[PDB]
């Protein structure tokens, strides 16, 4: 009786895990944290690279990539103590004395990431049509619609089909309206700036689109092969934490290194 | 069994358990609280040199907040994860006294830093005019003291003596409105002779130090907001008051001190 | 049930066992003991650049200091929790001897940094006039050496032998006297020939070191305050040790450290 | 017992067990390590300020990898110490499975931020002449990727399949091959326009760099460097791995960046 | 319960046990070490622009020693009090091998990174007049780490085989001693063409050294130094060995950095 839980309890509980399934998936997590807190160092040691101006985001990039670290490195650490190996049959299954694995302490650190991400690129493009406070609003008000609705929805992931697709759709809701917000930023601020920041603006477009995307992929992962799938598997535990990986990297360090060029771009 | 003056989650887990969403709520929330604590601390360390030398103490007075309150709700993190171990045979977390009953008292002996701290440090930005500064300090410093020291004693008996549970929430309020009554004063003797942006920044100030402040006695009488055997009397309620710290935590530290900043901003 | 030469924590925890209260209590104080070194460590850090040049070793010493203080006090407080483990039958907290006995002269030894940096960082500010410089510092390295060490061989048995217990206190009262004098002659030498708001700090500095340093043999003592099986030989005279020991800890060190600061900026 | 995909550690103390000089000389080796790790992190960042500013990013590459490996070996040490337990009847270390079984691939996968940036960091200080920048740097991450994640698929077969484990380990070697002719390049047109000081240091770099990175396939193919049940089939064959990866380790992490750093120094004004 | 190759602690451990005194004792010891250290690595830290900038090197390979030690000392409080639990019935700890035996070979290997530093960091401030550079560095490095070396070869024969234990010893005592010589030389070459309060500094400095450092191989001989079955064979020995290795630490590394600082100040401009 698992009740509302993530997929990967149930997993873990019925077929549980062989060595590289497991394995893989510790090591992809624990790389994680340690990409975090070298990207807090890069960002720290290279804040007088820019003009006074900028130096906002390299401290934004930095405030983002200390909860990262936290989190992934707490994630870590559940992982690992929620399956344990049984030697008779040379798996590792669901071990309830270290609770219950669940994807959601990403979700409410998301409240972190999502609005800072979101903020920091205001201090080093410039605005030509919008307003900065009201581009600012609408970034933090539906990042948060979309964070709560979307954390609401993963628990039911097994238990409750239904709710976890109504919850998921009204969280695409806002996810396109951030989306939409963005394109508008990113394409004011390529107005008045060198051909060079022009083309790290669009580079910064497109990861932004790509590693975003990834995140409701990973909401899905479970059923993207439909029920009683392929990825309905240990295969799906492990793509949904190498996409969670990748993409946390790509829209944090990526995105916070381009930004940084930008700014060094723009400054005189 | 018998668990003499224990806090009321204890109650709700030792009876009837947690479901999946509450504990899991629960330890997400306590999480994001030491997350965002210590990426504050980041923020108000890096942010030190933006402001004039005399405005600068209260960027440190707010980094010395965040160290507190991190450690703190890092513990706190911990100990709920250890206080309640999952049941297979019903899918419930319950009570595990092998890793010791849940208190919220880590919390309240703790804000004998952050309260006096909070309270000291908007001394280093607004100017008072007919108070006087080392009045308004030790008013501050005794009430807080006495508030903190009433309601750390009232809250080990929310369930095994009502009575003086209400008794000492009671004279712990009385406290309370004199430090609103000593804060409005200060509030208004700083908007005295400044700015009408510092003046805005200030009546922001004030609100957000009222609402976050009341949200504290709110936590505080929780459990009972529904009446004996109300809704709240459950891991309903134990999620709401988690919560409700986790809000009045950001809102009062982090929020207040980045509000402060902007404040000292204007003025230099 | 034989303890040897243990503390008196470990007789009561074995006999009566720790009630919610005085366990949580216990908990709760050294937690924010802790709390309190680390976030004087960055309070003394941040404030280098406040004070002139010659001034600043003051700083480092503190901070110093703080390190070592930290550290005890995280180890100490895990060591309680690990030490006492919840009894449902009865509701109590009794000893736990997978977690080792509990011990305080962790505390003493590590005195062994603490004391000598905090009596040595005072000559860093204030001037001598009659007395050598070398020769105040090594009375108070010596002095304070031999009074931690032999009241961490008497504090060991404090149950299983008395009269040991009381003799090494008193061959240590003898050291504590010789600091006394000799700290009473450094705070009038520094007294001449400054301002008289530095004499007022100093003051003040001379009262607190009187009264936060007489309190560790008040915590020595303080099991047989109430004589052989009185008041304080209880779980109340536990908490009444672990809280005399966070005050005088917090007065010694930090607050100890503020005044020294502000007697540095008014001699700058 | 069954395995399945694990590391030969693993068979080994679940067979054999390891004696009291295997099993705390190995965690005392990786203990060294992360400490030199984090002392080398230190280092390099108190010495930015001793190079001209050009230069600094190195600095900085190095103290960003520092980062990685200390956390990476710290959690590898408590990985060995939580994977075998002390049995009194016997003497000996056997395979402990509530505490995980013992992978390497922790390393592996943090390789992808080991050898992309120490790859790129001296792109920092030596100057190119006829090669591209962008094509450099770009040869480098795909060559040092595709390596890393073949060795990777590889090593989990070290026993289970050795066909695999060879397969996967010869396909890795491809581009570990193409990584050094690029990097011999590299040094080439670095060394042409400095002084001759700094062309003996890029001399010893491009030493230390083939050493210390040709010793991880050795560490990958120790277990079988004496043959099927040969003399490193055993405990010792685990000590000699686990040395060999935190020799490999300090030398091209540490000192590698210190070279650098040397050479850089040369190079300022 | 058979042992082996392990330290004379899990000896006393599994037989007596350790009363309340000694067992607390070792772990309040242990606790003050790492402690000092990191308060060390602080102060180092805090106090580099005290020296002018040539000198400054020593401060940060001071930091380098002090996070070494700090790590290895905070590793070892671990292990001390993972390896022996109390009995109940007649109250002193015993061996829990469930925590892994207890070894020393922790503190070795990461002299390592100790012994060279130290001995590299006071050619950043003294000049040498008939010595090369060079030579003297090599000489401390490689005289060192064979020391250390065998050293840590010969400490787990200390029960097992006393006579593979004295020999090892030997070997490193010839080794010990040369670096003796080497470091008299350098002091005495130090020495010449500075003012007399550096002569005084440095010829406090050498006492330091040759103290702190001649403890090391009194805490190797600890047990036996009272002859077999002797006084020392007991948990005093214990308590003996660990308090001359926290004096020692204590000593050589933090003491003698302050000394080398102060001796940077008095000949800075
Ligand atoms: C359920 C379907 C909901 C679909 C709505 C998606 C659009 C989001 C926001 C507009 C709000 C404007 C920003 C508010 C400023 C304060
Ligand atoms: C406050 C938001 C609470 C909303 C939680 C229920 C949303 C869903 O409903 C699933 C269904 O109630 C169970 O099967
Ligand atoms: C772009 C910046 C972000 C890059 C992040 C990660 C690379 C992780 C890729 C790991 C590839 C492992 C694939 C798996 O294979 C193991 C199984 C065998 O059957
Ligand atoms: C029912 C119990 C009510 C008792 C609480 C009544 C309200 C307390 C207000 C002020 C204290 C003023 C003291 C100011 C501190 C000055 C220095 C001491
Ligand atoms: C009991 C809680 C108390 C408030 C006391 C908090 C004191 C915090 C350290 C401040 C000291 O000194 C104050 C200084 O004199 C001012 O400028
Ligand atoms: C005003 C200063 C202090 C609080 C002292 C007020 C004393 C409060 C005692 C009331 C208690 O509550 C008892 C109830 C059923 O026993
Ligand atoms: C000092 C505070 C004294 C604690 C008594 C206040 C309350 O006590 C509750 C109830 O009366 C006892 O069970
Ligand atoms: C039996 C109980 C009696 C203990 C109290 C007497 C104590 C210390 C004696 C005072 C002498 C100072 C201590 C030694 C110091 O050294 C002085 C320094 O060397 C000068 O340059
Ligand atoms: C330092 C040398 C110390 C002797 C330590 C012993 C000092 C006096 C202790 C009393 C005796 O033996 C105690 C027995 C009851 O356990
Ligand atoms: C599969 C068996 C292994 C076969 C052996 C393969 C080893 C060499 C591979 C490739 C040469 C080129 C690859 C790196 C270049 C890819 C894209 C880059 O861009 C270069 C320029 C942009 O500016
Ligand atoms: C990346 C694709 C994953 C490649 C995994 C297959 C590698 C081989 O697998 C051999 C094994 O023995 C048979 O399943
Ligand atoms: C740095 C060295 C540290 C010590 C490293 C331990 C040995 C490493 C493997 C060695 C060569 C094995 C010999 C290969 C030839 C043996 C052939 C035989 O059987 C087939
Ligand atoms: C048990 C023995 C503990 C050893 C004492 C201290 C550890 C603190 C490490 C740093 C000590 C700072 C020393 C100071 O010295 C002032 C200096 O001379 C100004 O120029
Ligand atoms: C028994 C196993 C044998 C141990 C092998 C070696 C210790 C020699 C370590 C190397 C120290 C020698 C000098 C070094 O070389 C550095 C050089 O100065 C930089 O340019
Ligand atoms: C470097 C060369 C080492 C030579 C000998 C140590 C041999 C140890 C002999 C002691 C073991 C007695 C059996
Ligand atoms: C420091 C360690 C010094 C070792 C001293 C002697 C061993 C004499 C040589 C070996 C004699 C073997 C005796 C059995
Ligand atoms: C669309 C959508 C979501 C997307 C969330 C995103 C896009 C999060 C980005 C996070 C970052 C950038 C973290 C660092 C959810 C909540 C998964 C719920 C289902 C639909
Ligand atoms: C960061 C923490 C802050 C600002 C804490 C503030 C605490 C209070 C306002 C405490 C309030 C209390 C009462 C008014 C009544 C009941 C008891 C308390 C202690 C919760
Ligand atoms: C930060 C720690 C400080 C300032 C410690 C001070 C310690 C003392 C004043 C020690 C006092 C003792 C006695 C005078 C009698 C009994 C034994 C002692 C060691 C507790
Ligand atoms: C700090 C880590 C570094 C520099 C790692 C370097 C890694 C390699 C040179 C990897 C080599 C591999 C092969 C050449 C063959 C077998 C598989 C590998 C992955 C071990
Ligand atoms: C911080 C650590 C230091 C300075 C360590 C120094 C180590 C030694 C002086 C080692 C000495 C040894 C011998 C002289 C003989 C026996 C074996 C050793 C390794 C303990
Ligand atoms: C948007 C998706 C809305 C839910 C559709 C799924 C209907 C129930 C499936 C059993
Ligand atoms: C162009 C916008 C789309 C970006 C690509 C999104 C791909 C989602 C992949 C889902 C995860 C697949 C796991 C194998
Ligand atoms: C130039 C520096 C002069 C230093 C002055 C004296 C400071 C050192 C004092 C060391 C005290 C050591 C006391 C330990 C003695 C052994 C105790 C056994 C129990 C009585
Ligand atoms: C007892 C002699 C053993 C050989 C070691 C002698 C060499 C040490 C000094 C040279 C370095
Ligand atoms: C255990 C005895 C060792 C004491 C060494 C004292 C130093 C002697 C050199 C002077
Ligand atoms: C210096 C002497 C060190 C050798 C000590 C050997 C002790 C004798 C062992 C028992 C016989
Ligand atoms: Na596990
Ligand atoms: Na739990
Ligand atoms: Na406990
Ligand atoms: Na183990
Ligand atoms: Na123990």
């Amino acid at each position: 009786e698992l009740g509302n839980a993530n997929f990967e309890n149930f997993i873990g509980a019925t077929e549980g895990f062989s060595e590289i399934a497991y394995q893989f998936t510790s090591h992809i997590l624990t790389l994680g944290y340690a990409v975090m807190l070298a990207g807090l160092l890069y960002f720290i040691l290279t804040i007088k690279n820019v003009d006074k101006k900028f130096q906002m985001s390299n401290i934004l990039s930095a405030v983002v990539m200390v909860s990262a670290f936290l989190l992934l490195y707490a994630q870590a650490q559940n992982w690992t103590s929620s399956f344990t190996f049984n030697e008779e049959v040379g798996r590792y299954f669901l071990d309830p004395s270290g609770d219950l694995f669940n994807n959601g302490y990403r979700y409410l650190n998301w409240l972190i990431d999502v609005p800072m991400l979101l903020f920091q690129i205001l201090f080093v493009v410039s605005l030509t049509t919008s307003k900065f406070s009201s581009v600012r609003n609408q970034f933090w008000f539906s990042g948060a619609m979309m964070i709560i609705t979307g954390y609401i929805g993963q628990f039911y992931e097994v238990s409750n089909l239904t709710a976890f697709l109504v919850w998921g759709a009204i969280s695409s809701a806002f996810f396109f309206h951030i989306l939409w917000v963005m394109k508008k930023v990113i394409n004011e601020g390529k107005e008045g700036i060198s051909p060079a920041g022009q083309k790290i603006l669009s580079n910064i477009w497109i990861l932004f689109l790509i590693s975003w995307t990834l995140y409701p992929g990973a909401y899905l992962m479970p059923y993207l092969t439909g029920v009683d799938g392929f990825l309905y598997s240990e295969d799906g535990v492990m793509a949904r934490q190498l996409v969670y990986t990748i993409a946390d990297v790509s829209s944090k360090v990526i995105y916070g290194v381009l930004l940084g060029n930008l700014a060094i771009t723009l400054s005189k």
